[PDB]
């Protein structure tokens, strides 16, 4: 896959599924995104961003976007990407949360705050190579 990636999620989320990205994080990266995404017309909603950061103390923000507003960050100030470095990451959706898997760490669980059900599209984009994405338990 080439980015920036913003394909349908086949058959929209459902507990259950999980999203399993394997990518090579930049050797010269700042950031990249994940985002769960309500459509594709301009001014979509993000129901889950997932944003690694190394600009400053390197750590991993996640919000939402909804009606053109970004809500309250939560933070980990931990960074489980390496510049230069391939990675497995997965978001296993839960009733109550995505819950963050990176290089099989356990990393974090985002409360959901737009219901899951609304998302349709992922969009990834950034300082990364993809080299898959794949949906597991749809
Ligand atoms: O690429 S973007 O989606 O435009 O980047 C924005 C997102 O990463 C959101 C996620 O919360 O943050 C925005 O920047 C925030 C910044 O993290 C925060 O420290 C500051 O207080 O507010 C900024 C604007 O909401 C990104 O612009």
């Amino acid at each position: 896959p080439t980015l920036p990636y913003y394909q349908p999620i086949p058959g929209g989320l459902n507990v259950g599924m999980s999203v399993y990205i394997q990518g090579v994080a930049s050797e010269h990266m700042k950031r990249f995104f994940v985002n769960f995404v309500v459509g594709q017309d301009p001014g979509s909603d993000v129901a889950f961003h997932f944003n690694p950061r190394f600009d400053g103390w390197d750590k991993v923000v996640f919000n939402t976007l909804q009606g053109g507003k970004w809500g309250s960050e939560e933070r980990k100030r931990s960074m489980p990407f390496k510049k230069g470095a391939a990675f497995e990451l997965v978001f296993i959706v839960l009733a109550e949360h995505y819950k963050v898997v990176v290089n099989g760490n356990p990393f974090y669980e985002y409360g959901h705050r737009l219901p899951l059900q609304m998302v349709t599209h992922l969009q990834v984009d950034g300082d990364l190579q993809l080299q898959s994405i794949n949906f597991i338990g749809g």
